[PDB]
């Protein structure tokens, strides 16, 4: 083991100025815990479980403590099959948190992200509902907060998994999470890479005549 660690950065130049961006899916709300003395539980019994959410996950860290994370949530239902459907407003989650974490060695990573999740619902438009919908205008408004890691295998492309508890517990004085503390998923991310570019032929003979 001999290589020189002076004032020679190769792999990355002497700022914490890094950025990150990807995407996970997975399950974002779902009952399991608490009942109801209603008669009628199951009104119907389909057979398609299709229950998939969209996650898009962005962190950048700006001082050698932690790095910010701001969340998009997308999809979540199924229901796509219509002669016209409606276009008015579009809907979308915005999440921020606050980001933390460290590598292992050079591509195994883990991280805790600790906020919020705000979105707003779909405006009233040519909607057929005859029991379940949504006819206010309100916003989506939540705390939450997720841990998991992350693994590196492309020079631009790296997988994570996120959970909604951790192996460890850093610092906490109080926790307030009715539905949940955070949310289990897989996704994908890449840092971000962009080289420069010049317009110059010097390889590529141009000067055919002269």
């Amino acid at each position: 083991a001999r290589i020189m660690k002076a004032i020679f950065v190769l792999n990355a130049a002497p700022k914490d100025n890094t950025w990150y961006a990807g995407g996970k899916l997975g399950w974002s709300q779902y009952h399991d815990t608490g009942f109801y003395g209603n008669g009628f539980q199951n009104n119907n019994g389909p057979t398609r479980n299709d229950q998939l959410g969209a996650g898009a996950f962005g962190g950048y860290q700006v001082n050698p403590y932690l790095g910010f994370e701001m969340g998009y949530d997308w999809l979540g239902r199924m229901a796509y099959k219509g002669s016209v459907d409606n276009g008015a407003f579009k809907a979308q989650g915005v999440q921020l948190t606050a980001k933390l974490g460290y590598p292992i060695t050079d591509d195994l990573d883990i991280y805790t992200r600790l906020g919020g999740m705000v979105w707003r619902a779909d405006s009233k438009g040519n909607y057929a509902s005859t029991g379940v919908s949504r006819s206010e205008h309100d916003t989506g408004v939540s705390p939450v907060f997720a841990g998991g890691v992350e693994w590196a295998v492309t020079r631009d492309i790296a997988t994570r998994l996120e959970y909604q508890w951790v192996n460890n517990i850093g610092d906490a004085g109080t926790v307030g999470t009715r539905p949940d503390n955070g949310m289990l998923s897989l996704g994908v991310s890449y840092r971000f890479g962009q080289e420069d570019a010049a317009p110059v032929v010097a390889p590529a003979p141009a000067p055919a005549p002269e």
